[PDB]
């Protein structure tokens, strides 16, 4: 019993992460096979980042300007190419260390582990969701950027972000593994604000469903709604839309604690319009969007 | 910017992660040099584990009776003995993956990292901290006993629990890597209950500075307060007392914010008695308490 906010293991991302110099930036890359994956962002000097042109930029660097260190041992860069908005560093080694591995793009409500990295040494692991507005909210000092964002399945690590950018309001903004920025976010120093953070729905009832797993139960009331109802309510405090589809999603969850899904909408319902009245649910005074259906499953059945 | 409960990264550990079987138990150990180490619970039956006599179990015990398991290759058991409450299984092999590592028995307030094992495999890891009742509160299945807490001081880990118990009211107790219970418990199936499970006020101190860090400050207030008087409001609220020591300890990031500890105290005593009024702290709407100083020195200035 006990439910907590819980990263993949991280030992299989920590065997990928280099440091990358390109003159005086230090960050952090992701070594897959002889390629070592990094941000654009490495060859701006603090001037450029406010309106960089990369590919010109880029023309200034040779392979040899790209200093990749695994541990102690250098590796010897002989290529290097711009996809969108990360390189891709061609190294001599493969290494040897690459687990079995994909590239995903995650929809937003989507949770992954982030390996938050320094000069490509590991600092920590937490869990984040790629939020409804394409932010999510980290923890990233300086030299942070280029640590990822992943799950895994067995034995094959998804990686899904990189880290790349921090907003003015705290919140970070990063790419796919294809170089793709995730929202509308570019890698400039410029006037980019978030859209509004919306609470993740479907997250939230699964979450609820963990606290009834788990003895926390204070909350389920006498009440059902229909989808309809319940998006009123959701409308107007700022909560996606529930879909059929996210009923279905929670359908294994239902079936566990035998609470039909638009029960536990109205028991969220009342938790909206009532507040939690200083009560608490699995050690929280909020209401939790950074579990989805599948986290729920996985943590509640022991899958490893 | 951003502050995230985070876990250690957790390779150094899932190097040392094994499955134990002994009849028909399955748990994880700890193999560490040419022992494994694992809770002596994993000799019970079901009926054994009311009233357990470990000594006389354990005769019945040889060595073959021991299946320790490192990923789909046997290890060969070739001694064991019991120290207070886990099992020493000597293996004729060296964990070639074994880190730097000490024991370390923690005291109450203290942090740290667990990596959730079923089968001798990593499902995931979550940050604990050791309540003032001794217990921590989990995430804890059948099978996950044997599970490890730990810190990680740059290369050294320093083990510090084994996951051994669920009370009834679905907390966890274990021992340090000796093999002592944390607190009053024992490896009985009997009536025990947590004592009061008080909040950790130097954490919460610490936590309320990270907020100020990171750009959350609608606490701060005109006001400050004194040990005692900032105490007669804990003790109301069953915080933990505050010393002179907690002060010391917090002065680092008193220094970096230009905040008084007492002040900072100050806004506590006021958080405690007006209550959040539906704001939030870095995300949370009840004041954390498993970030120690060293936690929010660590994660703000990006120690790996
Ligand atoms: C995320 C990360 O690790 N980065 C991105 C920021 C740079 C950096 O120092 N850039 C910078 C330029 C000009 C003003 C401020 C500032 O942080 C380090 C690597
Ligand atoms: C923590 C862990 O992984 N354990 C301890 C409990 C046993 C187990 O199955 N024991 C048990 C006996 C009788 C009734 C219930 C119950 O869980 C598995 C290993």
């Amino acid at each position: 019993s006990g439910f907590r906010k819980m990263a993949f293991p991280s030992g299989k991302v920590e065997g990928c992460m280099v440091q990358v110099t390109c003159g005086t930036t230090t960050l952090n890359g992701l070594w897959l096979d002889d390629v070592v994956y990094c941000p654009r962002h490495v060859i701006c000097t603090s001037e450029d980042m406010l309106n960089p042109n990369y590919e010109d930029l880029l023309i200034r660097k040779s392979n040899h300007n790209f200093l990749v260190q695994a541990g102690n041992v250098q590796l010897r860069v002989i290529g290097h190419s711009m996809q969108n908005c990360v390189l891709k560093l061609k190294v001599d080694t493969a290494n040897p260390k690459t687990p079995k591995y994909k590239f995903v793009r995650i929809q937003p409500g989507q949770t992954f582990s982030v390996l938050a990295c320094y000069n490509g040494s590991p600092s920590g692991v937490y869990q984040c969701a790629m939020r409804p507005n394409f932010t999510i909210k980290g923890s990233f000092l300086n030299g942070s950027c280029g640590s990822v964002g992943f799950n895994i399945d067995y034995d094959c690590v998804s990686f899904c972000y990189m880290h790349h950018m921090e907003l003015p309001t705290g919140v970070h903004a990063g790419t796919d593994l294809e170089g793709n920025f995730y929202g509308p976010f570019v890698d400039r120093q410029t006037a980019q604000a978030a859209g509004t953070d919306t609470t993740i729905t479907v997250n939230v009832l699964a979450w609820l469903y963990a606290a009834v797993i788990n003895g926390d139960r204070w909350f389920l009331n006498r009440f059902t709604t229909t989808l309809n109802d319940f998006n009123l309510v959701a409308m107007k405090y700022n909560y996606e839309p529930l879909t059929q589809d996210h009923v279905d999603i929670l359908g294994p969850l239902s079936a566990q604690t035998g609470i039909a899904v638009l029960d536990m909408c109205a028991s969220l319902k009342e938790l909206l319009q009532n507040g939690m009245n200083g009560r608490t649910i699995l050690g929280s005074a909020l209401l939790e969007d950074e579990f989805t259906p599948f986290d729920v499953v996985r943590q509640c059945s022991g899958v490893t």
